[PDB]
């Protein structure tokens, strides 16, 4: 019922034109939520937005390069004015002949910075919502990214709970049915029915055992 | 929709007259699921069953001492015949001047045995369901119990997946709104929408940080 | 130097005639420590004791069935009187057509009880030592055992630190050079040089990565 | 004996003039190891080097700004030529009105880059040693750093084992006797006696329990 309802909940999802982000927009839109998304390619955006309205989904978007400071500030200003200064959900969806050290550090930090900054640009809207929710949805490079994001997630959760802001991190499977099916866990975590769930770092992996001993991603 | 529907799903919940078990029966019954539960006290059972039918909940029960082998075998026989040899959900809900070694080992093992045996007595019904789901819902004594159950949970999940049987473990908060609110996570995990989620050991704790460093239950 | 010296440190090691226990006796004896061990087979004991004295190792032993209460009480009485009521180290080394529920619960609990009880029978000697050290050295059955012991280990460590008693758990590799080489980690953990190390649950596994993502035993 | 000997083992320790690094140089030098260290302040270096030679410690150093690419390349060239192209140990010791996003991402990534690059600049010397060893020794900012480094550590360990290169990460206590006492664990991990230990992420924390439930840093 009302506990499992996302109806009319305002959602900001970054990178909503593909992969997990697109699946997350669909999932939330399936629950009749109001979503704003973004993408660098204005053609793919309008392209996804079109297909969405033809499904009864209420989604708006903007051409933002989430890797740029002024872009993240503009995006959040566009979100506040359209949601009336209040934001219920924030889905920090990070984007995707061998990588060097500079590239390794550039990609891992850029991801963390973008995520850490967007969370700060959204705080006021989230806190004003009364039931704020944040979810960080994101080898070699990836793994180190995971470890980095899991910590930030749990750190924030241990810092904004009084403002009523919960934060959790979700990771796709490493071993398996689509990996994009994880969108339903993302949705549930943001439901009022999951208000007590915060600081969780969940990876929906197939998991495995050896001779009877468990083994899973870290 | 159908992905988040538990409608007409058959559920066996042990210890459903109190605490978490009672909350789990309510949660599943709220979703219009068909549940069978048990309890040693036939008065508390009929007492809970009465209040339930007056709420439109479809729950049946039996007086079982889940700590006794013949009782667990009788309980499962009562479940099969009433659900037609098929069982969708199994909620292994364990029950609750200082404890000695014998008592320490007696309580931790008794809990594990009961849970491990009930899972085996239910396998055929679960497998026959096509979408089997098991969830193990359960200081000093408790902690060691947790560690024990988490392993069994992940072990089974790494063993019955081919039969379509998923298994997860859920723990109540150590630090916080009722702890019984965790029933909604229990319900979601059993939904078709969460079919890809298995081998998870989740403790919905308030969590905490020190000087900025995270800290959570193990 | 003195920080990495185990010289004249009294050690109780259960099951010291084979596998890890025998390796642990050798390791500590290599550091010139005074050890007392036990075994059900009095022939294998005298057999190992003989070979040891011919190596300059100072080890004594007794025929104890560590699975029996009166045996554990007798063993510890034999240890106190020979070490003068003080014990520096305690190595809880647990011992090793498909297992049933009763056997599953009987083996996991028996292991935990024996370990939990021996730790209590040794407390006074450990505390009196001033620098007490305990290490719990121990599929399906095993994994659940691990989870159980890891918790007890960390629980005790969080309870006897004021008496100067540290406690850690060590597990052999699941995937690799002998697994018995872990005896050196066991020795180091008990050194004064490792006095600040407690509550650790270490499994020296070969570990592995998939497509770049880490994976290890739980 | 030889298994626990670090005698004549060549060691590169970054930031060896203070805190943990200085303690690590002392620990290894106590075992009569040959160490090369670095520091931005040439006065503090010569200052520490002086006090060291007056203790019989064999340590050399260079003024390197480990945060600069050309500096890390120069440092490693200075190490190879003095150790004859072979390096046994590599201790990646990272260095230390509220931080912003750019600073947050700049510090976490800079630390990871420096560590990831130094490991690559040392590989050939390590591999040529035959028994290569690497140890990464390193709120809010720190925690995320930890998560990042733990992953890289385990990733590398899962990549250079065939070359005989082991890698582990060690973290100081969050809650307690000096935190610099962890230098002995660092030394042990690099000993031949610990050749089978790799992929470990150890934090020597005091740990704690609540009502009997364990709780530790992640």
């Amino acid at each position: 019922s009302q506990r499992w309802s996302l109806k009319a909940k305002t959602v900001l999802v970054t990178g909503g034109t593909k992969g997990i982000g697109h699946a997350i927009v669909e999932e939330f839109a399936g629950f009749g939520a109001v979503i704003h998304t973004c993408a660098r390619n204005e053609y793919e955006l309008n392209e996804c937005l079109s297909k969405w309205q033809k499904k009864g989904f209420q989604v708006t978007g903007s051409v933002c390069d989430a890797s740029l400071r002024p872009e993240r500030e503009k995006l959040m200003q566009t979100v506040s004015s359209m949601f009336g200064g209040k934001l219920d959900i924030l889905i920090n969806n990070l984007g995707a002949l061998d990588y060097t050290a500079e590239d390794f550090s550039f990609h891992i930090s850029t991801n963390l910075e973008s995520a850490y900054h967007l969370s700060q640009l959204a705080h006021p809207l989230l806190k004003a919502s009364g039931c704020g929710n944040i979810i960080f949805m994101s080898g070699s490079i990836y793994s180190a990214t995971k470890g980095a994001l899991n910590q930030l997630a749990r750190n924030l959760a241990c810092e904004w709970a009084s403002d009523g802001i919960r934060a959790n991190a979700v990771a796709p499977a490493v071993i398996a049915g689509e990996p994009e099916e994880v969108s339903s866990l993302v949705a549930f975590l943001c439901m009022p029915a999951a208000s007590y769930i915060t600081g969780q770092t969940i990876c929906v992996d197939g998991g495995l055992t050896v001779n009877g001993f468990s083994y899973q991603p870290q």
